[PDB]
């Protein structure tokens, strides 16, 4: 039967979240393995809480009441099979009383806490990972954490332990042996002794960051160790961290680094020396000598304050990171890039990223870049390269984001090089020599204004993405880009600039002359206008983004010269046309749309009516998005339009009433969405049918519903159809009558 | 009384516009003189729509029904002080019989009208003005329009007659010499003989545009007459037009203009002459010489396809036009301004508007401004700098009728308009050799510099510099302060830096200003700065500062910015519309700036409000909290405030007004609680209050809304606008009603 009010799954899951719950439901399936209730607005959690759901291994209650949890003594203590259990924005006052034996994972995270005790923590002794971070921090009214000594030394399993933003100005004394990563982030530990982590040997991660932290410019509130000191680190901290692989010095005001912390850290992978000041040790660096299999090495935002060298000074030893495969130097700041400047690092045999990002660069010498072994990802975005609830998510890195550096989709084709955010206003004749065979560039935003002839990408001609996003071009020549033959996808958002002078000429017609073009955005240009060709034409293309243009204008009545504008697109399967402002599309405008489509949004507009028949011209369309229009009635004959439509979605609309058949009509239809429009009820009348419907998905939340007798039959029909998923029943609601207005329509009797 | 549905007045017109009527209403004021019914769904009119109504003056029944309109004959012609009819866009299939002799104004602009017939309009001898334009145009489906011979010679009052957007061929033969003002814009019309305005001797304005148009880059379906031909113009077509000031050939395909076309019209004012092939008539130009009073000259879009000439070239016979006030030459389009290019207009002395608009200039010559007489306005946007229907029938065509500086801008004086080019920095020497620039715009340059006070040194009188949509770094405290009589400073959408929090944000600047009243940093994200987290001025008068983040520079763990605003001592005006605020912390509330009488909190998502905060703000005027989420409204308001005039509360989930929120609000002129939840309002809420606004919500038309309906019709100095939209919720049998309506 229907579960309620969680949507339940096998994987055996209920998925019970951000659902205005107010007690924990005890409606529950029996053989519910996992619970998620985050989000809801449950405020007492007791022994009757989970009375059956003994089965349960996972529960989750982060952010209860949204918008604090009381939990008694032992609330959990039965749940003999619980392992996994997420507390996290509660604000819980301490480490609830009596947690069972059994868990192994345990959050606590964004909390009250400020007293770790034996009674809370240390009979758990199968904990593998316990969270407390982001207790006590910045201007938060709270007190410094108190730990209470060896609470942590009888979890003999305990693999990680994170008590990062707390104040707990020193290592805890007496961590098991078993650790694997320790995060100590923003803890106001100004020295780090012999002793802190003196059994870890199997330690990979270490995270002091924070710790004596680099205040300039700080994004929150910072307090400096005194004087803007560094963090001070014994000479033998890490003797016995041979496990290392991560270890994380981001923000703890380094002027200096000892070589001799990394003695006996043989596989350290990952070493994070953000917002220190460095600059001296990146033009000297003894370190960089013991650290042959280091990866990914992390120097960004180390700039001096007000200095602006003309050069970057990086040192010999850079050439020892054998195992180098990126570097980071954001935020170095420098005028110049010359090729001498990055010797040391053109044998680097794996060095493949090298991310020059903010360091406000205002020349650069390309052809160094040629001479390196195999770079991959060139960044040089966000320079001044011209012409030649809570605000910090607790579960992410806090000192840099960390979504790759260009989008795969680019990044797959080849060698990639970003100069996205300059001010490449213009493309010269001479502007790409020198460079490597660029299969991903990135010009996004550079204020572009140029009339782009066929000769300006021909010292890189295999460019297969191009990224042209966020400038000004000036579309006035019909050869544009053409020098490209081999380009696949181009994306060309956001150039509305030209395009919205009547006046000004745009010229399209280059999409033509390329043979294997599968991908083009023209989204939010503001196309009103074409000079002489007034259609877009390709064998190729496969994808047309629309959407934020002025097709309403294009095809208004008094105008024919729009309305094959897209027929010449012979291979299309994906077209968006959303954004538009359509009130009305001309008959003959619809049918010239390319009949190979099997993709078609037209939702976010205005639409009043739409021709159904049309569709006969459609024999492939599988998906059909009409979501956020105005749209009235539905066609009493839909099967007699298309056999092909599997997706058909029309929440957002006025749609007041379905006629006999529709569920049924289907005969491919598998998702079809209703939701949020002005259905006061369904009558047997569209439920009758001769066919086995094969709809899997219906969506139904945000109708106004008549919750009387005479919704009966669709109750009834869903009973008898429970193949028929349909999502957040708690949100498919009556409108009226008094008494049930609110509730779900399941749960009238 | 109440007014339905109409609401009516006597600053006597009643507007009943846009209210979804199915028909004329029976229940309009007796009164009324002027009548507007325009954007609802009336689809028939008869003899007895306006029966009662004889004392109506102006009836503007325009796109009817709103998404054709049935008139029958003599409908109208009972009213007997008929003066205006307007009838747009109501898809009429011919004029209508039985109009009354009383019209003086007639449109029928976009309606479906292709026989002129004596039957519909001489009969109408009184006639001022008559549109018939747009109802045959474009690849409209329609037809040539016939006009009856003679039909308009009975119309000897004439002043106005348009016919633009009709395909004509000729211009009309019998036409009265009452005109003054006659529009034949875009009518096909491809020839014009000596005979077709011979009698029109008071003719004011003649429009022949778009004949012949040149039609490369159309924005609509463009026929070119033969071989893109130019319109034909007889050597004395204009001869006997003696009074015209206003003249239209703009995109009428002209290579050539014929001096003598002027020789009996000295007292031409504005000349229009867009859209043509004149760059080899500006560059030689015998009819320069014959414009002795020519105030307005507009030679725009006259580009050479494909060309693009080093200098513009301007003929010294320019120097004639003595009267001229502006000079328009927007898209001829060449790479280099310079000195001598601009000898010809130096001497002019009322010229003050020189406009070179989208022409793909990469150099200037900035020196040369100077050596004008007297130049206010220097426009230079849109270049190549460096360091139902589409058209709206009652505009110009071919231009922007706009300002071209906004006029808060020019009034301070001389005005310099540099947007939409690539100055990209700001170099030592851009501004040498300038006027005294008192109005600066650099919008939309990409200018991603490091202002520092020496950038403007050379023009160090600006009063109102608009640096909007660029990417402005703010890494100098010194910013801007060498415009010590900066009084409005734009710096809106420049978010490209502001959103990066390692990069430095440094607002200090603004306390250096002795005379600052305007800034806007709207649109900038920002939520972080650096060393001084407080903005301070003793003069600032207004802070535009939606679009950013305050919630998270108020966020709860965070106190730096709990002052942000406070040392804006001056401050009378401040908008935080648009920072995404769930709360607001009530220390930062309070922190906000005592001077106070108007602040904006709207289209955020505050769930809850400390009125009680109010009590620090005894200026303040006017409340606005449209557009949150907010869920209750304080029983005590009286409490908090005796200063309050304006509260507007839309949009949001308020459900019930509290007991004596009427009775007592004791300053409180207008409430505005629409869009809210209301169903009903008890007799307990139910005052200075002379607006109320309560459409959108969702009432119970039940008995008692009764002791509301009464309160109503007891006080009625309370106005209530939209009345029909004021709309029941339950029951079923009232849905659609205004509660008015019981
Ligand atoms: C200092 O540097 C260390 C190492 O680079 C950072 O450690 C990484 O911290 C992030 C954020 O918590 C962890 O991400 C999370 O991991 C889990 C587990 O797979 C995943 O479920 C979450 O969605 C999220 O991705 C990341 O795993 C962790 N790195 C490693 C190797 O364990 C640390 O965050 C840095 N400290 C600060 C304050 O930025
Ligand atoms: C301009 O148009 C293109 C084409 O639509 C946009 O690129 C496409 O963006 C979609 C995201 O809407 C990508 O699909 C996603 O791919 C991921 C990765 O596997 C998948 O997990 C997601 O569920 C989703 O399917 C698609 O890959 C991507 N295509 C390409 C060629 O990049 C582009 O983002 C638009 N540009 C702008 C500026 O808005
Ligand atoms: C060709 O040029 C002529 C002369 O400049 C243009 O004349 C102007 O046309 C506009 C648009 O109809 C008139 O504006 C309207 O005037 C009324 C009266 O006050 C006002 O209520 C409207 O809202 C609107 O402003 C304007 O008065 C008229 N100029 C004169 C002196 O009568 C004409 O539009 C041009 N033709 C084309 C096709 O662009
Ligand atoms: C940045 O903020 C300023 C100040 O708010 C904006 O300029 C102001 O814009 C308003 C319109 O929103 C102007 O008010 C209008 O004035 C006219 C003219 O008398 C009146 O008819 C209108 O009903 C209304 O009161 C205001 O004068 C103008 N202020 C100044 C000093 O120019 C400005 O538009 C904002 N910038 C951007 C890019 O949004
Ligand atoms: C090209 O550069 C632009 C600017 O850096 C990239 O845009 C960012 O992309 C990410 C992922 O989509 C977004 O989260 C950011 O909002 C974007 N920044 C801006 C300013 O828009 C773009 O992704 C890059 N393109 C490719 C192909 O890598
Ligand atoms: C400075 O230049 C900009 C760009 O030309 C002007 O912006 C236009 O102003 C009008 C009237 O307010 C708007 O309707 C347009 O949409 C604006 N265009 C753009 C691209 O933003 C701006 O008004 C000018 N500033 C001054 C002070 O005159
Ligand atoms: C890496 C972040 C540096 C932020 C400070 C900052 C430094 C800048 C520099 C370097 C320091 C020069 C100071 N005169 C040059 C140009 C623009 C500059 N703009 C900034 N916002
Ligand atoms: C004023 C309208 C002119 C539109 C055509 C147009 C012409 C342009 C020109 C002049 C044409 C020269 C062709 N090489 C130069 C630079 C950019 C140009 N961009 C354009 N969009
Ligand atoms: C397009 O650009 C090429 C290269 O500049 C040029 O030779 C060609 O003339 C241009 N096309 C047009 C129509 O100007
Ligand atoms: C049609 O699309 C397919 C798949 O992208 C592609 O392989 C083929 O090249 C396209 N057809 C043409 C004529 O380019
Ligand atoms: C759909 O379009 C066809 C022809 O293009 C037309 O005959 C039919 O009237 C239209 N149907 C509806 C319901 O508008
Ligand atoms: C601001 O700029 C001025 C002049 O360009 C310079 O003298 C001054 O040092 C700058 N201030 C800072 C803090 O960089
Ligand atoms: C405060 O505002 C008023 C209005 O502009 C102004 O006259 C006064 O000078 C301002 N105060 C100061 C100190 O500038």
């Amino acid at each position: 039967s229907r579960s309620y009010p969680c949507d339940e799954k096998k994987q055996v899951i209920a998925e019970c979240s951000n659902r205005r719950l107010q007690e924990v439901p005890q409606t529950v399936g029996k053989y519910v393995t996992e619970l998620d209730l985050s989000d809801n607005f449950i405020t007492h959690i007791t022994n009757e809480s989970f009375q059956g759901l003994q089965n349960l291994t996972k529960i989750n209650l982060n952010h209860n009441p949204n918008v604090g949890l009381n939990i008694t003594d032992g609330a959990f203590l039965n749940l003999k099979n619980l392992r996994e259990l997420l507390l996290e924005d509660n604000q819980l006052p301490q480490i609830p009383s009596g947690l069972p034996e059994s868990l192994t994972e345990l959050s606590l995270i964004q909390n009250n806490i400020y007293n770790i005790t034996k009674e809370g923590i240390s009979r758990l002794i199968n904990l593998k990972n316990l969270y407390l971070a982001w207790n006590c921090y910045f201007n938060k009214v709270c007190e410094k954490t108190n730990i209470e000594d060896g609470v942590f030394e009888t979890l003999t399993n305990l693999e990680l332990l994170s008590l990062s933003f707390n104040s707990l100005s020193h290592v805890p004394p007496k961590l098991p042996s078993s650790l694997r990563k320790l995060f100590l982030s923003n803890t106001q530990i100004k020295y780090i002794s012999e002793e802190d982590f003196k059994g870890l040997i199997n330690l990979t991660l270490l995270d002091l960051s924070g710790n004596c932290p680099r205040c300039f410019n700080a994004p929150f509130p910072c307090v400096p160790c005194d004087g803007g000191a560094s963090i001070n680190i014994d000479r033998f901290a890490f003797q016995n961290l041979t496990q290392l692989r991560y270890l994380n010095l981001s923000s703890t005001s380094l002027r200096k680094i000892n070589a001799a912390w990394f003695k006996n850290m043989p596989h350290l992978k990952v070493l994070d020396l953000e917002f220190n000041y460095l600059v001296g040790e990146i033009a000297s660096g003894a370190f960089l000598t013991m650290l042959p299999r280091l990866e990914i090495l992390d120097l960004s935002f180390n700039y001096i304050k007000g200095s602006y060298p003309q050069h970057i000074n990086i040192s010999r030893n850079f050439s020892k990171l054998l195992s180098l495969r990126a570097l980071h130097l954001r935020g170095y700041v420098f005028q110049e890039l010359r090729e001498d400047d990055f010797q040391p690092l053109m044998q680097l045999p794996n060095l493949s990223t090298i991310n020059l990002g903010i360091n406000f660069i205002k020349q650069i010498d390309f052809k160094l870049f040629q001479n390196f072994s195999n770079l991959e990802i060139i960044y040089l975005s966000e320079n001044r390269i011209s012409p030649l609830d809570f605000e910090f998510d607790p579960h992410s890195n806090f000192y840099h984001f960390t979504r790759p550096l260009i989008k795969p989709q680019c990044a797959a084709y080849g060698k990639a090089l970003d100069l996205s955010l300059n001010s490449i206003f213009f493309i010269g004749p001479n502007q790409f020599e020198n460079l490597p065979d660029i299969a991903c560039l990135n010009l996004s935003a550079n204020s572009n204004a140029q009339v782009l002839s066929g000769t300006e990408f021909s010292a890189i001609p295999h460019v297969k993405y191009l990224d042209l996003t966020n400038n000004r071009l000036d579309f006035d020549n019909a050869s544009a880009l053409t020098e490209l033959s081999d380009l696949e996808v181009l994306d060309l958002s956001y150039n509305s600039h030209y395009f919205r002078i009547a006046g000004v000429t745009h010229h399209l017609e280059f999409i033509q002359n390329f043979t294997n073009l599968k991908v083009l955005n023209l989204s939010h240009n503001n196309i009103y206008t074409l000079t002489d060709k007034y259609n877009l034409e390709s064998k190729s293309l496969v994808e047309l983004v629309f959407s934020g243009n002025r097709l309403d204008i294009l095809w208004n009545d008094d105008d024919n010269r729009y309305i094959s504008i897209f027929k010449g697109l012979k291979n299309l399967t994906r077209l968006d046309l959303s954004l538009n402002r359509l009130k009305h599309i001309p008959n003959e405008a619809f049918l010239n749309l390319p009949a190979s489509l099997t993709e078609l949004h037209i939702n976010d507009n205005m639409l009043k009516f739409f021709n159904w028949t049309l569709l006969q011209q459609f024999p492939r369309l599988e998906l059909l998005d009409l979501r956020g229009n105005k749209l009235l009635f539905l066609t009493d004959s839909l099967s007699d339009f298309t056999s092909s439509l599997r997706t058909l979605l029309l929440s957002h609309n006025r749609i007041s009433h379905l006629p006999s058949g529709f569920l049924s009509e289907v005969s491919s239809l598998k998702h079809l969405d209703l939701s949020s429009n002005l259905l006061k009820t369904i009558n047997k009348s569209a439920l009758e049918t001769k066919t086995t419907t094969k709809l899997s998905m219906l969506e139904l939340h945000g109708n106004p519903f008549e919750c009387t007798c005479d919704i009966g039959d669709f109750r009834r029909w869903m009973d008898e159809h429970l193949n028929v998923k349909i999502p957040r029943l708690v949100d498919v609601i009556c409108a009226s009558p008094g008494d049930q207005r609110g509730k779900s329509i399941v749960s009238l009797e």
